[PDB]
């Protein structure tokens, strides 16, 4: 029979949870585990806030949106698992406003903002209306490999992986064969496809991020009714052994010289924890790298890794109003969202209250990048009370106005506001330290294999959304996940339970 | 006789406060200003802070040290003209330790650091030992001409804007005749001469800062003694017009059907402040860019530079111990600083209590970029109070005792430690949004050239630091603001007054 073991999962976040879900319908005898948090809170970047407990009253934080394609089977087998009520998710709404340069888009008009060299801008002419067109012809012959198989389509990729997105268009590709663009060709591009500043990580995450959100399947898009945390309150109900909150892990170690299995140990307030067969780190990179792991003498690449893999920044602000004005009043009824080079930069009309004549709630801002650093820096843990102006709410109600501008003014728009919003920006969190992976150029093809690399003779995984293929989604956490237990049954050859393992979760449970 | 004018000038930062010391000492018949500044605090990336009245104990937020090089003459002729005392920075100390891989350098060791792939790392042989060397030959050339002439130097620069640092390395130059170097060799490059991710930002960039921080001239460094905020407050003093504090700048507009001098305005709170024949905005450009600008009428590409300019981050942490332990302990007895690659990243020793027996504060974590970023997830606006852990704290003295290992013990530092200490994130301050511009790459030669454009009819100007050729500087800010007074005097045609400021101000006064 096999002898007791222990494991030790470092975060409660969704690849933590899902690693104990397996280990719990695995059932391996004589095999437990301490799962440590160092929040007060379970789910980490699955997180709802609700403003008050009314069913729709709440918005998603992190995670909120699901577009069913072949490479996300595991996220919603996870869903189906947990029995998550699904509902339609809108991407694309009808009559959601697009406004930069203080102009409305208009369909079939030539330049309707005004930036190309034509109207007195610096837009090439031939760029500002092919935006998608020219976009597609870059992404385009990656995003169908990744169609046909996304790792041997990621593997291709991986060739040009060198390269900015910004580089790739400026240089025509790899050996110059493209089309080149200019630099506010490229600046327009970027303007209309992503956050300030983002062709300048790796080509590689652009044609990702095209792939996720214009995949050649032309999807259809989920969101879980009642906010993303009910997956985390499903997970959590199922655990053998519950969630060790306000524990946070400050160093990991192996002892070498030691025989036993169970020779690895974390250290959690000053105090030992040890007796573990194996750790598997879940958190972020960069709360990773505040730990002391001398102990595990990991592979200078793999510390650089960990020390310089680039993490994108996101903020999101929601405000609550006496009714759906977005919905009465600009006849946007469907979901969707506005986009804008207004400081908001995005405003996504919720797909859960299509139906609510009452309070409802708006996702008025979601950002990334430079426009979610600016954002984050109104962002307060302690908001200003009304004896003061919130800088931030004044702004978004400025810029909700203008966005809105067809249908409504500032005035009618203030007075809808109840005065109750939230906003929060994950860089400024400090158990996460960034929102997600965005990899720069070489990242992914240079680094990337060595944050990877075994470690403590293969004891210790380093597992999460940043170590998968999939960055900044919950599939990345899911197939970490799955892989690195896969890790360590092989490693102690637990034969019968690892052919369990394939039985059971290959596509998920 | 001169018509009685008005002018605005937008923030009281050094740009502001030297906009207004110009006007002061020229002294322009029937010319006024009003100065409004957003915080309750004047001064803004000049920020000293004090823990106590004692002499010596504080340390600067913002701006710290200078270099005594050509292109820095009106920084340190604004010292003199202020009465500034001037005492000796140390760059480079004695004993600083250095500290990679967990190793601490050596001279005359081959690889010292064990990173090489001799030794089991990826940084190829050729490399490790060599980055002074290599980015010597990489920037020499740029270097030598902004020697001569920082303008001429810098144009020709801009012939090569269109690379990242990374990009320059990684193809040998702009047509391949440079050495070329892998990906590993750069990540180390990197890792040795600035921030993590920085090389992915313009190479023109690291150029500049690589041409300020080693300069061909090897400079003479200078602090203040008492702090940076003494300069603040001397140019404060004289103002014939006093800052008026919590004043936020929401819109600037001009009416061009209204034939005078005078038609611009701002909005403060809801309150339109008319009668403006110029508007100096001094702001970061992410302030800039919240506000409400449409009645400017900017060009689209000066829209885009204001919302695209590329901002660093930077975040400081200063401890106070009952003892300079460093200098006692460590012989650490002249200034400089210890580079690391753990979390804290610099620690730089104040050349301002070096002869200090008792209490004494260090500039334990000195980061950007992401560095900066992740150290600045910890800096809460009130900090955690006792019946809690303090995070930031208890990883500074940890990475404090690993760099600090050949003298000194964690309980040592910890024992020393007062429990008082302070810390700052520039992109988490609502005033600034970040810590200085630091351009992507073909930003200085595309974006900022729109940004400097005339807009309203030669009436509004965008000033600081941002809007000069040496970012991260004070030198910049002046500079900048030198060249909007200019232009200012020019479009009124006040000949007497442009000729007087030529005579008085061209080095600065
Ligand atoms: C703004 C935003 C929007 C998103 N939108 C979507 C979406 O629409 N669809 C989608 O599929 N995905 C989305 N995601 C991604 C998804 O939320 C994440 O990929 C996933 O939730 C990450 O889970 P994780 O377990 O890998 O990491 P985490 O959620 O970060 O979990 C790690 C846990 O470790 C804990 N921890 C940190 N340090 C320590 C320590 N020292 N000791 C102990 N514990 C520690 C943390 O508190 C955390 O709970 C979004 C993410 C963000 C940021
Ligand atoms: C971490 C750090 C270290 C540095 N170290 C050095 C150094 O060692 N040596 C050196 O020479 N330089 C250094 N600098 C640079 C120097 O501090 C800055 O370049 C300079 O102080 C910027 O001055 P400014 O007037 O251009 O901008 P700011 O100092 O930002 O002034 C702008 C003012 O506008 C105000 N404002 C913002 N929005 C509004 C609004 N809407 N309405 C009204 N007012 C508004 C702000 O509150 C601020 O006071 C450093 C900078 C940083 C961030």
């Amino acid at each position: 029979e096999l002898p007791p073991r222990k494991v030790c999962i470092v975060g409660a976040g969704v690849s933590g949870l899902y690693i104990a879900m397996i280990l719990d319908d695995l059932k391996i005898p004589n095999l437990t585990y301490d799962i440590f948090e160092s929040s007060s809170r379970t789910g980490g970047r699955l997180y709802t806030h609700h403003f008050t407990d009314a069913k729709h009253d709440y918005y998603d934080i992190g995670a909120m949106r699901y577009p069913d394609i072949p490479s996300m089977k595991r996220t919603f087998n996870l869903f189906k698992r947990t029995g998550m009520p699904l509902i339609k998710y809108y991407l694309d709404g009808e009559n959601t406003p697009q406004l930069y340069n203080n102009h409305f888009f208009a369909k079939g008009v030539v330049d309707p903002y005004m930036v190309s060299v034509a109207n007195g801008g610096t837009v090439p002419d031939d760029v500002v209306d092919s935006v998608g067109e020219k976009l597609q012809q870059a992404f385009g012959y990656y995003k169908e490999k990744l169609a046909e198989d996304f790792d041997k389509g990621f593997d291709e990729l991986m060739l040009v992986d060198d390269m900015t997105t910004r580089e790739y268009l400026k240089r025509g590709g790899p050996k110059g064969e493209a089309p080149k663009y200019d630099f506010f060709a490229i600046q327009w591009m970027e303007t209309q496809n992503t956050g300030t500043n983002l062709f300048d990580q790796a080509f590689s995450e652009s044609v990702i991020d095209s792939f996720d959100f214009d995949n050649p399947t032309k999807p259809e898009w989920y969101c879980i009714e009642g906010g993303t945390s009910l997956l985390v309150d499903a997970m959590k109900e199922t655990l053998v052994h519950k969630v060790q909150n306000n524990k946070r892990v400050e160093a990991i170690s192996i002892d070498l010289d030691a025989p036993d299995d169970g020779n690895m140990s974390v250290k959690i307030g000053g105090k030992d924890y040890s007796g573990y067969s194996t750790v598997f780190n879940t958190t972020a990179l960069g709360c990773l790298d505040r730990m002391d792991l001398r102990g595990l003498n990991l592979h200078p690449t793999q510390a650089d890794a960990i020390r310089c893999l680039h993490y994108d920044n996101s903020t999101k602000v929601a405000l609550k109003f006496s009714y759906p004005w977005w919905i009465k009043d600009c006849g946007i009824t469907c979901g969707g969202a506005a986009s804008t080079d207004l400081p908001l930069r995005t405003c996504v009309y919720p797909s859960y209250n299509l139906g609510d004549t009452g309070e409802a709630v708006l996702l008025a801002s979601y950002t990334w990048s430079q426009d979610a650093t600016r954002i984050g820096s109104l962002v307060k843990d302690a908001p200003p009370q009304p004896p003061k102006e919130d800088e931030l709410v004044e702004l978004i109600l400025q810029n909700l106005a203008r966005l809105h501008a067809e249908h409504m003014t500032y005035e009618k728009i203030k007075e809808a506001y109840t005065g109750v919003y939230h906003a929060y920006c994950w860089a400024n969190d400090p158990n996460v330290g960034g929102a997600f992976a965005l990899f720069g150029p070489g990242q992914f093809s240079n680094l990337y294999p060595y944050l990877m690399r075994p470690a403590a003779g293969g004891k210790f995984h380093i597992v999460g959304e940043a170590s998968s293929v999939h960055h900044a989604w919950i599939i990345g956490s899911l197939e970490s996940a799955y892989t690195a237990v896969y890790q360590f049954l092989y490693k102690y050859k637990m034969w019968d339970y690892l052919r369990l393992l394939l039985e059971r979760w290959q596509y998920g449970l």
